[PDB]
């Protein structure tokens, strides 16, 4: 037991999440259900880690100690049974920079990179910031409210295309593929010469009754095709350590990538990252099994309110991360009208929909990971905003 | 006063100085002299800042508030008599990383950049790593044994120049330039259309009867013509906190580069390099005092240790970095051999002068902030090596 209850001010911490809303919404006064943090504190192993490393009292260039590596084997051994060689990681300070450079060094100038929308917004940006080409082939949103992928337009677009990005949990709409459904799509790419980079980030945030598959564990064929993100600051949230691996089976995309650091000099961790990703792995196991039921209960909870005070939503229930997925459609809004009624009425914030792309329109993303009563006032919120 | 001679054990510190010498040298058991940080603990107030922050116990994606960029525009204001426009900061986190960015936007594959050697390697390798052609203009060591720039030489390489990066102070010759040295540089620049990317790092560690100019300080003229970079890290050893800032007056060369972070998507500090920066300069400049006194102290000691002891050696006083580049020529040894005797018979790590480039050759440079135990310790050792 850790009291994830326990409500903590982030006025002074100097907190994007609870200071940054100016700029996206007009104003700061409002509660704060968007960004993908966490309103709860650190493991004590990972608060620990850091003070100790503090109590050093000196903070020079940081040695990656083999004890590091280990600790991310260990975990991806032990948690998602997928056994890779340490020998195969590369250290990014976050997902999106290693997806940068490994378009910038695994494809051409105006190349075709596949994505599924809706989903987390820098898929979209970071190829068109790299002058490649974004294709988008939507997943499908079914008549029975849930999502799963297009097979049939991903095997109509595929053949001029040079790389997949998946996301696996797929933010926003909460989607932890099966097995299943990752062999039919690594088995696409594989036919087409198509490189996978699965991003895993919210890998280790999976609901009862559902198991993340790293795609690349699912066979040695899919290894060697699939380059994979994790990091641990979305499971322990650690963001403001920054902190993240990529790995790489294959020796020449490793080649590439790290040239590609040594390029921008980018190769060292920061000494409390350092730290707290080998503590967060080898000590915080216990603090994400017990955040893993308060999460489940806010979801419940969440659902509940929802479907009995807000009857028009629609919510499916997330399989992974910990972000709401709720349809506001019924309402008859546009999507600016939506935003504006929640923030001017509601004074809530919330993700936009249709900042995710193709099948956001309608919909808002709220973060679950709060204490049981910020999350309540979240949904008074919303239910005062849309009556 | 600050406790300077105290020793702090760095063995189960992650440091690369204490750890990482077996890559470089062949083995870890070695006294370390070589990469730039401190043997020293942090400011009190750089301690503290990182305790508080910790406490706060939750380290989620960070905000950067204004008194963060405020503290640097006071900073370079006090220090330096230069007023900046806080809009004209932009977060990196390091150096060469944003040279690297400067490099890619502001040039073609290709461009001809101009550095002059013997100076830090990085300047070498991200032009080279950016596929640009690298132009040497070597600065010209006296026959008195001090450096200046060689104008003449500058004035005949320059015609189809696009960049040209100075090292100020210039790492590892200790050269703090005059105004009117810098002056008859950018004058030079300036008649060709060639920017100047001012690499500025060591701007705080200056010696008695120098002080620092910012090349852009000069004039406006020189203000637009160029881009400064500059950081917390080597004043305060700080560096395993990953923490600097461009300096861009020009609003074309700004946006470049703001873009090319939004490109590689590396935009926030992270926690604890936020807090640190801020209170190193806001609250940091009663130790930076007594750290030069220090370090003086130190140069003073180690330039009359060798010239009574190791007479064959040529050294000439610093006037900034708290790096010391001492000629071993007289000694009719190779670089090979020097090498082989310091590592293996002296067992000390410093640097060898050919990793600088065109005019290392028969030197070695040796790092003094540390203290004073252990530089008498290194002193010893090149003594035994060399005898
Ligand atoms: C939050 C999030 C990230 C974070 O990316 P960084 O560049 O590591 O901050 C990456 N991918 C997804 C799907 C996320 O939701
Ligand atoms: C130490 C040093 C740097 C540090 O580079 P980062 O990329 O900030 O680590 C840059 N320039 C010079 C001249 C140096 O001596
Ligand atoms: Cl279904
Ligand atoms: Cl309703
Ligand atoms: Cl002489
Ligand atoms: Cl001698
Ligand atoms: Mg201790
Ligand atoms: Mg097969
Ligand atoms: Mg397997
Ligand atoms: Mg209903
Ligand atoms: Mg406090
Ligand atoms: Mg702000
Ligand atoms: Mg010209
Ligand atoms: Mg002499
Ligand atoms: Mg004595």
């Amino acid at each position: 037991n850790y009291n994830f209850n326990e409500i903590v001010d982030r006025s002074n911490n100097f907190s994007s999440k609870w200071s940054e809303m100016e700029k996206k919404y007009g104003t700061n006064d409002l509660l704060p259900m968007w960004v993908a943090d966490m309103d709860f504190k650190a493991a004590p192993c990972i608060i620990d880690s850091l003070k100790n490393r503090l109590e050093q009292e000196i903070y020079g260039y940081t040695t990656r100690p083999d004890s590091y590596n280990e600790s991310i084997v260990n975990w991806l051994y032990r948690r998602h049974n997928w056994k890779i060689k340490s020998e195969w990681l590369i250290y990014s300070p976050g997902v999106i920079p290693a997806i940068s450079l490994l378009i910038n060094e695994l494809t051409k100038a105006n190349d075709k990179i596949m994505i599924q929308e809706p989903v987390y917004s820098p898929f979209n940006s970071v190829v068109k910031n790299n002058n490649r080409e974004l294709i988008i082939s939507p997943l499908q949103k079914l008549e029975n409210g849930n999502y799963i992928m297009d097979y049939e337009d991903i095997e109509n677009k595929i053949k001029d295309v040079k790389l997949f990005i998946l996301c696996n949990p797929h933010n926003p709409v909460g989607r932890v593929w099966t097995k299943d459904e990752l062999k039919k799509l690594g088995d696409i790419c594989l036919k087409h010469n198509v490189k996978i980079i699965s991003d895993e980030i919210h890998s280790d945030i999976i609901l009862k009754k559902h198991k993340h598959i790293p795609m690349a564990s699912i066979s040695k064929e899919f290894e060697k095709n699939t380059i994979t993100c994790m990091a641990p600051t979305k499971t322990f949230n650690i963001a403001g350590l920054q902190s993240s691996y990529v790995v790489l089976p294959d020796e020449k995309d490793y080649k590439l990538l790290d040239d590609a650091f040594t390029r921008i000099d980018i190769k060292r961790n920061n000494c409390f990252s350092l730290v707290a990703t080998e503590a967060s792995y080898n000590n915080g196991e216990s603090w994400l099994e017990s955040f893993l039921e308060y999460l489940e209960s806010n979801i419940d909870f969440a659902i509940k309110y929802i479907n009995e005070n807000m009857p028009k939503l629609k919510v499916r229930k997330p399989e992974g991360t910990y972000l709401l997925w709720v349809d506001f459609s019924a309402l008859g809004l546009s999507d600016e009208e939506l935003e504006s009624i929640l923030v001017q009425k509601g004074k809530v914030a919330l993700n936009q929909g249709n900042s995710f792309g193709i099948g956001g329109s309608g919909y808002q993303r709220i973060n679950l990971a709060c204490p049981r009563s910020m999350l309540e006032e979240a949904l008074i919120r919303i239910k005062n905003a849309i009556n």
